[PDB]
DNA sequence: AGGTAAAACGT
DNA sequence: AACGGTATTACCT
């Protein structure tokens, strides 16, 4: 295990992936990805959008859960199949036969992107695990503990290796070093990742 | 009283 | 470049 309630399934997504970039650019096509602002003042250097009932966004407040894209107006684009299926199906595989996604949190990483370490905070009256799905370019994956000084596992995340955690490890600290220029044969020159929540409900 | 920003420069 | 300061507060509910 990677750690209490947390597990790695490498290659989990590799025979899924085709799919899920297709359904990606659809997303996208509706929800352009954007580098969004933090509340401080600063343009993320991940581009993110968001696909189901909630999207994860910041805004001048703080971060946010919402029912709509704050670019478009509108929703953001239904859950895909591919995405819900996926995800079902690596939920079981990690112990979390009875997860139900409402948001999935779409991440483009260029070269030199990276996410710093943070928590997945607590939403109300919810604990539902954090399935995360990598696709493309490889990177490297920081995930410690509790606290932000708790020593951190660096494990290289490889196109189709599907993260989870939750229960005792939900709120634990992980992030994505800079990634490293390469070459992929169906993203080209990109790493994405899906990141499915409840947040909702 | 407690949660959230920093999911973002210096050594 | 891996580690850690910063929020050691300010501003909300
Ligand atoms: O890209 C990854 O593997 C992790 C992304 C992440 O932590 C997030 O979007 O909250
Ligand atoms: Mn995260």
């Amino acid at each position: 295990p990677l750690a209490a309630g947390a597990v790695i399934l490498r290659r989990f997504a590799f025979n899924a992936a085709e799919q899920l970039i297709r359904d990606i650019n659809d997303v996208a096509s509706q929800s352009p990805f954007r580098q969004m602002v933090t509340p401080g003042g600063y343009t993320m250097s991940v581009a993110m959008t968001n696909c189901g009932h909630l999207g994860w966004t910041t805004h001048r407040q703080g971060y946010l859960y919402s029912p709509i894209d704050p670019q478009t107006n509108k929703p953001w684009p239904a859950m895909p199949q591919s995405f819900h299926n996926l995800c079902q199906r690596a939920a079981t595989a990690a112990g979390y036969p009875d997860f139900q996604p409402d948001a999935c949190l779409i991440n483009r990483y260029a070269p030199g992107a990276k996410l710093c370490l943070h928590q997945d905070k607590d939403l109300p009256d919810l604990r539902a695990p954090i399935v995360s799905v990598s696709l493309g370019l490889p990177a490297i994956f920081q995930f410690g503990g509790l606290k932000r000084n708790d020593p951190l596992k660096r494990l290289l995340l490889e196109h189709g290796d599907v993260v989870v955690w939750g229960g005792e490890s939900r709120l634990f600290y992980h992030g994505i070093q800079p990634l490293k220029a390469g070459f992929h044969p169906l993203t080209i020159d990109c790493r994405y990742n899906l990141t499915f929540r409840q947040a909702g409900k």
